[PDB]
């Protein structure tokens, strides 16, 4: 499959791309504004994720550390990033369909859209000012809106135990974006595309 990854920001983000035990592709890339990743991901890729990282630094040998979305100090991600992290989540060719959502239950860093480039289903964005309405508990020392597990780490914001409900904190990223997935137990917003899609991401989505 095919994933464009654009930076449509003005600032630089180090897009990442990761399945959580392996890099997709790359694994990650330097995207300053404008710039534009197109990596290959392999047909039956379960789990995969893609995110931006923001105000990084690496050295030559790609290590070093980002504010928002780290992995590991790589700059080619082999695992999972940092909170906060606007994600992008696909499983490809599950049972002959592929499922797509954005998610904030790991916080909110960069605005992002997450759609099909080929046919037969939608796409779906959070694209709100979440940092900038971000409740004062929430905002991220680094930049970004960390979620509210992150940060309490108990399961009435974890859904661990019991079965969890909606918070004032996982209500303002569903009331700010409706379409990405608020807290574990969020009535899903997962769309259903035909099995060996294209897709594209994009920060900072043109309104």
């Amino acid at each position: 499959a095919t994933f464009e990854i654009v930076n449509r920001c003005s600032y630089t983000v180090w897009a990442a791309a990761s399945k959580g035990d392996a890099a997709l592709d790359a694994g990650g890339r330097q995207l300053n504004s404008g710039e534009s990743w197109t990596i290959n991901v392999e047909p039956g890729t379960n789990g995969g994720k893609i995110w931006a990282r923001t105000d990084c630094y690496f050295d030559d040998s790609g290590s070093g550390i980002c504010k928002t979305g780290d992995c590991g100090g790589l700059l080619r991600c082999k695992r999972f990033g940092r909170p906060p992290t606007t994600l992008a989540e696909f499983s490809l060719n599950q049972y002959g369909k592929d499922y797509i959502d954005i998610s904030n239950i790991k916080g909110f860093n960069v605005p992002m859209d997450f759609s099909p480039t080929t046919r037969g289903c939608r796409g779906v964005r959070c694209a709100a000012d979440i940092v900038g309405q971000c409740p004062a508990k929430l905002k991220a020392p680094g930049g970004g809106c960390n979620d509210a597990c992150t940060v309490f780490q108990t399961s009435e914001y974890c859904c661990t135990t019991g079965k969890c409900g909606p918070t004032e904190y996982s209500r303002f990223f569903k009331r700010l974006c409706p379409d990405a997935f608020s807290y574990v137990l969020d009535k899903p917003t997962t769309v259903t595309c035909p099995g060996s899609s294209n897709y594209r991401v994009t920060f900072c989505p043109t309104a």
